[PDB]
């Protein structure tokens, strides 16, 4: 069950990283 959250985490976690750098200027 604990493993449902974390999935649902890794989706909007990689997502930071390619818009993260848009964010950076």
């Amino acid at each position: 069950n604990w493993f449902d959250i974390t999935n649902w985490l890794w989706y909007i976690k990689l997502f930071i990283m390619i818009v993260g750098k848009k964010k950076k200027k």
